[PDB]
């Protein structure tokens, strides 16, 4: 039941129903033989060829559970358990039992993570910058965004213990005192800044999270682009307390247009983002998960780790051809730190207070497009010396072209 | 854009924003080439191959546009206005230009619709019984759902005449009354009862919207699927005041579990719609909608009436079929009207006034089920005497058996 998890769930979210020999005239499934597309041959890089056939063609075009096809998501959850051998798998369902629902993409679940949540004037806790599409899904929710300092390693707790003495930890479960609903983060390879939480801090953020009784929302789409090769500790792994979120994706890694993440956490918390999938796309692509499923299970766990391996090295790669360009032409006119995770480079001009002028009049004028910080922040108008650059494709000749030109402008810029 | 949808526009869906040079470093894209598929081939039923060559492939597991590839957009373009030639494609946006958004699956559009529109409190008219699911996504909004009497030609335009006349023609656009927000209905082969609107209804429903100054949300999701060859015009098509918003579904044609289907309305709404996706699922699946895409450019217009027709012959034998069981074991036993679309059969069982324990204890003993009607009205703790039963997949001789053993348990309670 949602009894421990009711002050956390809105009213609507809460009122939401199921809306999921024997011969059966019962169901609403439309007739498979009557689909055009007969047969899939689906080629793997140095991999097994996927086929589906006849019969498997037809389970694939056809209608399939809201939660994610069974062998999807028995897969995700072993996969889960191996990683973070999250504490809550052996407790029972009102406590927050870990559990699991594919979605269609991550930010599908996190959506109606954030829906399932908010009230308007709800207080909701995150580090700025911030990824710009979670800022403009909370936008029109109408909750006061309260931003904690971060820095080179994230979340800076002691900003978070300073925030969170405004109120009484007795307030939590008080409903006239509106204490924060949840902290909402990236701890790995942050969209745009690229800093990563350390295990330290996420073990003090925890506590903080008990202390003052409130969700935390780990949306971790580079947990598998670290590239320091030991993987830091997930907040999911220490949740003795059932109070953790998690959102996965496999738009890095497996591929982002087959729209296929999922999301793990306390039961009665998936429930209603299930009932919520039950009204609206229904489930994922029966096809595309059929499609990561049969990947995966030939794979095997060892397998789909090679393939991240393979992955990180190519990251790893552009991450430094990327800084060396920097280092080449934007030393002593920009300041940086090196990502720890992630497909991004975020970089501070020097002695510029906006820098939004300079690349969209200016560079683009050149031939050089980077993104300016603003849209990384809750109060976008405001002035910003930062922009985001992306590693994920160009080559080391693009890379240095860019930066001479960056160079040139900020330079001219004074 | 919006001033004169405002009016039916929440708080919420108002505020939303955008949420989307030879070298950019600006791009938020993963790197393709990283992804483990390479190529794929799928056939189609004496077509055409659909071929993902190394850069199509590239292409199908990348994010792609929030309202759909330009090309499935184009050609569904093209097929609405070869269709239904709506009077709004050649109005300015501010007055409701049509325009188009592929979704996954026609019941993501129709959800966005909904929470895009209604307020706690508000009114909404519907015809029951009606589709269960969207029952279960209209519960939680908090609405106030006004039935309008139906019958064997669909809802009856007496009936709505006389609930409107509870509230002032000229409150619509008075901010503080509280007049309906939309007509929600589905007009050809309604789900559970397979009635379907006629021409002069549609008319005279169209001419009401226009005098109480309601949307029509337009859910057709059985339009390809009507048992007379000739198609009854939509609201679409008569639609001179850009009111109307229309889901198609390609679930019933081409594959449900490819998730993908449309919404057509005015451009301001529509708007609404992408925006809201743009921070959930992000667009539909690329892939799946390349695939759909190669299938429809290459069959055209016509290849595609023509498996329509294929699809419609091969259903409509099977109303024969299950029309033909139906007089053979239940004459006198039951009433039922001849489906005009679809794939349900609503049977009224004559003498019963409960039919819940008569399926869901007595009949699947027997190994035959059919599901009750109480998940068809709003409130399905009251009693039904009906009986939903698909004739989609079963062959005859499996009609024959549950038709017999339905015509046995009613004798048992009679
Ligand atoms: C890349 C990324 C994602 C992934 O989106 P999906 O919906 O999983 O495709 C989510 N959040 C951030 C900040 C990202 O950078
Ligand atoms: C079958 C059906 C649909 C189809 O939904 P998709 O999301 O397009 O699969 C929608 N509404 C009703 C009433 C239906 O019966």
């Amino acid at each position: 039941m949602l009894e421990n998890y009711a002050r956390f769930i809105t009213a609507a979210s809460a009122a939401r129903n199921p809306s999921p020999s024997m011969i059966s005239l019962a169901g609403g499934l439309p007739n498979p033989n009557m689909f055009p597309f007969k047969t899939a041959v689906i080629t793997v890089e140095n991999g097994k060829t996927i086929q589906f056939g006849e019969e498997m063609m037809k389970r694939a075009l056809q209608y399939s559970p809201s939660a994610g096809i069974p062998e999807l998501l028995s897969w995700l959850k072993q996969l889960q358990i191996k990683l973070h051998n999250p504490p809550t798998i052996h407790y029972p369902p009102s406590q927050g039992q870990m559990d699991l629902c594919v979605t269609s993409g991550s930010q599908q679940g996190l959506c109606k993570v954030f829906e399932m949540i908010i009230n308007p004037g709800d207080n909701v806790l995150l580090d700025e910058p911030a990824y710009s599409g979670t800022l403009q899904s909370l936008h029109p929710l109408g909750c006061n965004i309260i931003n904690v300092a971060s820095d080179e390693s994230g979340i800076v707790p002691d900003s978070l213990r300073d925030i969170l003495s405004r109120w009484k930890p007795e307030d939590a479960k008080n409903p006239q005192k509106n204490t924060p609903k949840f902290l909402y983060t990236v701890p790995n390879g942050n969209n745009p800044t690229g800093n990563s939480l350390t295990s330290e801090r996420k073990k003090e953020i925890y506590e903080l999270a008990r202390k003052y009784d409130f969700l935390i929302i780990e949306d971790d789409p580079y947990y598998f682009l670290q590239f320091n090769k030991f993987r830091v500790p997930t907040f999911l792994s220490m949740d003795v307390d059932g109070r953790v979120i998690r959102a996965d994706s496999f738009s890095k890694i497996i591929s982002s247009g087959l729209r296929i993440g999922f999301l793990t956490g306390p039961k009665p918390l998936i429930e209603r983002v299930i009932l919520h999938i039950q009204v609206s796309t229904l489930h994922p692509s029966t096809f595309n998960q059929l499609m990561i499923s049969q990947l995966l299970h030939e794979w095997g766990e060892e397998g789909f780790m090679a393939h991240v391996d393979r992955v990180i090295d190519f990251y790893s790669n552009q991450k430094d051809a990327i800084l060396a360009a920097a280092d080449k032409w934007l030393t002593g006119l920009a300041e940086w730190h090196v990502p720890a995770a992630g497909m991004f480079l975020w970089i501070k001009v020097k002695g510029i207070n906006d820098v939004k002028e300079l690349i969209e009049e200016k560079a683009v004028k050149m031939g050089v497009l980077m993104l300016p910080g603003n849209a990384f922040y809750v109060d976008s108008s405001a002035p910003s010396p930062y922009l985001r650059a992306s590693f994920s494709s160009a080559s080391p000749e693009q890379m240095d072209v860019a930066f001479q030109v960056l160079a040139q402008l900020i330079k001219e810029s004074l």
